[PDB]
């Protein structure tokens, strides 16, 4: 599924990521438009052989399983498939572990390097939430 911007700002406010760990709504959304332009369905693969899935881009090194990264955990505890779903609350779940992890959202190196600073209510510009 690709969402439109206020359509994906309303998805993550019904799962409960507006103001997670402190983090207003135009963050997700900005950090979900730079890591998947809203495409639930984007993978990634890194040059150390992990994969990055879904809206969130979520890596197979931590955080689930694809039975094709050595060495790597399952700390979401679920498929990485799972994770390119049209309804979004795997990857809203995993996210919320990740965030709690001690770097907040600095985990995601695409928000770090183009939202972190921002104006990020640009994002939610307009929205009916
Ligand atoms: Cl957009
Ligand atoms: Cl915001
Ligand atoms: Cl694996
Ligand atoms: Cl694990
Ligand atoms: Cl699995
Ligand atoms: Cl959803
Ligand atoms: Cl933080
Ligand atoms: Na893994």
């Amino acid at each position: 599924k690709v969402f439109g911007r206020c359509e994906l700002a309303a998805a993550m406010k019904r799962h409960g990521l507006d103001n997670y760990r402190g983090y207003s709504l135009g963050n997700w959304v900005c950090a979900a438009k730079f890591e998947s332009n809203f495409n639930t369905q984007a993978t990634n693969r890194n040059t150390d052989g992990s994969t990055d899935y879904g809206i969130l881009q979520i890596n197979s090194r931590w955080w689930c399983n694809d039975g094709r990264t050595p060495g790597s955990r399952n700390l979401c505890n679920i498929p990485c498939s799972a994770l390119l779903s049209s309804d979004i609350t795997a990857s809203v779940n995993c996210a919320k572990k990740i965030v709690s992890d001690g770097n907040g959202m600095n985990a995601w190196v695409a928000w770090r390097n183009r939202c972190k600073g921002t104006d990020v209510q640009a994002w939610i510009r307009g929205c009916r939430l």
